[PDB]
């Protein structure tokens, strides 16, 4: 089951997400074939546009401060992000809505969120895909 942490304080938003291979390219082993390197290509497109896979109101005036993509295949995939936000106070909930679109292989993605005020865990599924910030 893919893992998300997210930390948000003050501006600064933190996404790490740790998953099996096979939520992400739809197979689970090395990626020797034509199809398999086109398959972890396709995914790594996606995991180059946090702002869009993550859903991030643009209200709330994020950047990408930094990224990070690791994978043999580049079976796990980890992927940090640090998102610079203008207005924090407006992101007010996070969707995993987008991300079940594009990798609609993944069921299930078990949240943590860590912030000033304490931990908020949640199992979020294409039917209930949002949690409170």
């Amino acid at each position: 089951v893919a893992q998300l942490n997210v930390a948000l304080d003050g501006k600064t938003l933190e996404l790490e997400l740790d998953s099996p291979a096979m939520n992400l390219v739809g197979f689970e082993h090395a990626a020797s074939t034509d199809a398999d390197k086109a398959a972890v290509a396709k995914a790594r497109a996606q995991l180059e546009k946090p702002l869009e896979l993550f859903a991030l109101p643009v209200t709330a005036g994020c950047s990408v401060a930094s990224q990070e993509l690791r994978s043999p295949l580049f079976a796990d995939i980890h992927a940090h992000y640090q998102l610079s936000c203008e207005k924090p106070e407006l992101l007010k909930l996070l969707t995993l809505a987008e991300f079940f679109k594009r990798f609609p292989a993944t069921q299930k993605i078990q949240v943590q969120l860590i912030g000033p005020d304490g931990q908020k865990g949640a199992d979020l599924a294409p039917a209930s895909a949002e949690l409170k910030l």
